[PDB]
């Protein structure tokens, strides 16, 4: 059951990848959620959208430009927000000579020009765009509407990324400590870090050693999505971690309390939201939240799911230590 914690990959047939909820307590039953972050590759014959190319004058309200700064492994992201743009201005300044993504042989070529220069030329990302690339009659893995327990409650909707070379994504775990799903339409990979879950208040107090006056004003600071941290402050403080590269037509699926964070390697886009099962209820019982954020009222839940537990939780006697190796209790019918 997944002892190593490392990144799992899944490649589900027409008849598995049908039932969403079903494949996520599957991949949990093989314990992908240790690693707190598994990859899916839908079947061949599996396709979003026909086609992606009437979406260049898709606006992007909000695109940031993305400034860094630090040393030694070390990094603070600050977002300048720009001025609404198109799919077409984007691409167009993506893949300019200024913004391009360098000429490289392996991912690790790749991966040691990024960490080299993720302070220079601010790239631009076209982030948190309210929308999908879903078709309407699309029912496996619809982003738009996978009909979790999550549906019970800017939580439950679908936002679009539109990368390009060096833009990223600060370590962090889902609002809420839920789970979510990443699904790459089309374009250059997106390259992702993940700590276990087992391991993620190892990287909180690395993180609050670092950045003593981030955690001083804040108790869960990297919520506001700043902190960067390269692979090897993380391997020269021993927090476990594993990486892999998501490729275009290829899903991710990030685990409650499941630290991420990672970089686009060129023009690209990418549609994500968050999801619940029942194991999520917990965590977004016990979710240390940002006091400077998304809430969740827990009420509703515990009053369907646990009963019994509603009236011990409601007065402050549910005490309930988490146990981050234990599968969804949906994963009975794979166990
Ligand atoms: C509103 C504010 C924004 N939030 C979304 C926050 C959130 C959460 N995770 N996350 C990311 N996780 C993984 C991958 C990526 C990525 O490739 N790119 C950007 N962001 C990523 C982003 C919705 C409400
Ligand atoms: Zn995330
Ligand atoms: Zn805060």
């Amino acid at each position: 059951l997944n002892p190593s914690a490392r990144i799992m990959t899944f490649y589900p047939t027409m008849e598995e990848f049908r039932n969403f909820s079903r494949y996520i307590a599957y991949i949990e039953s093989q314990g992908a959620h240790r690693a707190g972050l598994a990859k899916v590759v839908p079947p061949k014959e599996w396709k979003p959208r026909a086609s992606y190319d009437d979406i260049d004058d898709l606006v992007i309200p909000a695109p940031i430009q993305q400034l860094v700064t630090g040393q030694s492994g070390l990094f603070t992201q600050y977002n300048i927000q720009k001025k609404a743009m198109t799919v077409r201005e984007f691409r167009k300044i993506a893949n300019s000579d200024k913004y391009c993504t360098p000429r490289y042989s392996e991912f690790e070529e790749l991966e040691r020009k990024y960490w080299k220069n993720l302070t220079f030329n601010p790239p631009i990302y076209g982030a948190d765009v309210n929308g999908t690339l879903y078709e309407k009659h699309v029912d496996e893995w619809n982003i738009g509407r996978l009909r979790t327990i999550l549906d019970l409650v800017g939580v439950n909707t679908p936002y679009l990324y539109f990368g390009m070379w060096k833009t990223s994504f600060a370590w962090h775990t889902e609002d809420m400590d839920l789970y979510s799903i990443n699904y790459l339409h089309f374009g250059e990979p997106k390259s992702w870090y993940s700590v276990p879950p087992e391991h993620g208040k190892r990287l909180e107090r690395l993180a609050k050693g670092f950045f003593p006056g981030s955690a001083q004003s804040c108790e869960a600071f990297l919520r506001h999505k700043m902190t960067l941290i390269s692979p090897l402050m993380l391997k020269k403080y021993g927090i476990p971690f594993d990486k892999v590269t998501q490729e275009a037509g290829e899903f991710m699926i990030t685990f409650p309390y499941g630290y991420h964070a990672g970089f686009n390697h060129g023009f690209n886009c990418a549609e994500s939201t968050n999801f619940a099962t029942r194991r999520w209820i917990e965590y977004g019982k016990q979710a240390v939240l940002c006091s400077c954020m998304v809430k969740i009222s827990m009420d509703v839940f515990v009053r369907k799911f646990q009963p019994e537990r509603y009236k011990l939780w409601k007065a402050g006697k549910d005490n309930t230590v988490i146990d981050h190796t234990l599968p969804t209790p949906e994963a009975a019918e794979f166990l």
